[PDB]
């Protein structure tokens, strides 16, 4: 029923870094997806109470959303690009797992992912 606490977006005991790749992830990748017309359902954790989806957090045990990702990048939560790329993949994967292959939300995720894969194809090599 109730929503779980959201994923953490800072942690005093987790080592922080900024790499040119993480800068690219925030400035080009996140920026491009965030502003997209299909971004809004992904800009914050799935609110399963408000959506009336009691099974969401019985099914999805590794939630992720772009709001969480944006804050992680802003806080320099990550050590490397892979951690961030992983968060995006988890977000898309959760969507494809919970929802049916027809669904608008799935089609939305697919277009965002297609864009994601384009931008990530041009990730710079490290400075
Ligand atoms: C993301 C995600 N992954 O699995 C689910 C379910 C979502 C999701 C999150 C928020 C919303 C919706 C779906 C839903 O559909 C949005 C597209 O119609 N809706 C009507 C809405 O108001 N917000």
């Amino acid at each position: 029923s109730m929503n779980p606490p959201p994923p953490e977006t800072s942690n005093p005991n987790k080592p922080k870094r900024q790499t040119n790749q993480l800068q690219y992830l925030l400035r080009v990748v996140l920026k491009t997806l965030w502003k997209h017309q299909f971004a809004w359902p992904f800009q914050q954790p799935v609110d399963a109470v408000k959506l009336n989806l009691p099974d969401y957090y019985k099914i999805i045990k590794t939630p992720m959303d772009m709001g969480t990702i944006k804050k992680r990048l802003e806080n320099n939560y990550y050590w490397n690009a892979q951690e961030c790329i992983q968060d995006f993949n988890t977000m898309f994967t959760n969507c494809y797992i919970y929802n049916k292959p027809g669904d608008d939300i799935v089609l939305m995720a697919e277009a965002l992912e297609k864009l994601f894969l384009q931008k990530i194809n041009e990730l710079p090599t490290e400075e």
